[PDB]
């Protein structure tokens, strides 16, 4: 239908825009290898979001990040893994490097249950050292043990981080362009259940004060267990992007790329990662802001 190959192409320049907005705001270069994803986010017609995300270490600007989020809703998670996996292969074949898939492969085992999966995401964070440079891919699964315990038998080990365990539902997986990789389980709490005197007990408690005061403008909270022993990772789904500066307390920039997306055509919401640490200073050094759009017909 003629409406429908119009839309086809709208969309695909859309997401081309989204990208490019991102990488021309920061990047007066773009770093190889971004036409791949462009490549592979264009090849993906059913419907998508996509994020664009920075991370900032003091004056250090990092911003070739995005990934795609698979949100056709006919639910075929294992078209979508087997499509991210194919650009995997792709990067792996123009870059001239061999990812490192054994434990994404050790996670899906050989009996792994894809009707159990909520959330697939595929893609990347380019830097000019090769080496540095990262695949990356999120699974979310939903009413599934078996899984749970093996993507926890996968990271760091057992306790701590055991003590979220119940809360785990976000599986992360990094793929290193030298081959090293990495996994990471997220616990995280919805807001519906932010003031239930349980979670104030199993979560909040370990917690500092600092940590706790974002969460008013927040629809959900996570945080990597296995990694960094102490000091975890925070992350905050801020139900509106303009509540960032009231909640943490940005360097110069951190305002820099707040003060680009707001007034950017893309979603009300975002995302945002900081070191437990981070809140208990007078100014964030050290800061992730994830922005999305959403592309739909």
């Amino acid at each position: 239908m003629i409406v429908n190959v119009i839309q086809k192409d709208r969309l695909k320049e859309q997401k081309l825009q989204f990208i490019r907005n991102h990488q021309q705001a920061f990047d007066v270069e773009p770093i190889y290898p971004l036409p791949l994803f462009e490549d592979f986010v264009t090849s993906i017609e059913g419907d998508c979001s996509l994020e664009a995300s920075c991370k900032i270490e003091s004056d250090k600007l990092i911003a070739s990040r995005f990934l795609l989020f698979f949100e056709d809703k006919t639910q075929e998670w294992q078209k979508y893994l087997h499509q991210s996996l194919t650009f995997f292969g792709l990067v792996e074949n123009r870059v001239g490097v061999k990812i490192n898939y054994s434990l994404l492969q050790q996670f899906l085992g050989s009996s792994f249950d894809f009707s159990k999966v909520t959330v697939l995401s595929a893609g990347i964070d380019l830097r000019n050292n090769l080496a540095e440079s990262s695949l990356k891919m999120h699974i979310r699964i939903k009413d599934y043990p078996e899984k749970l315990d093996k993507a926890f038998a996968l990271s760091d080990g057992a306790a701590d981080g055991n003590y979220l365990k119940d809360f785990v539902n976000l599986i992360g997986f990094d793929f290193y362009f030298n081959g090293k990789s990495e996994i990471e389980i997220y616990a995280e709490v919805q807001e519906d259940d932010f003031f239930k005197p349980e979670i104030n007990n199993l979560v909040w408690q370990h917690f500092p004060k600092t940590a706790l005061q974002p969460l008013k403008a927040s629809s959900l909270f996570f945080t990597g267990l296995s990694k960094a022993n102490n000091n975890p990772v925070l992350y905050y789904h801020l139900k509106n992007r303009q509540d960032l500066t009231n909640y943490f307390k940005l360097n110069d920039t951190a305002q820099r790329v707040h003060s680009f997306y707001q007034h950017q055509d893309i979603l009300p919401y975002m995302w945002v990662g900081t070191a437990q640490k981070e809140l208990e200073k007078t100014r964030i050094e050290n800061i992730r802001l994830y922005y999305y759009k959403s592309f739909k017909m």
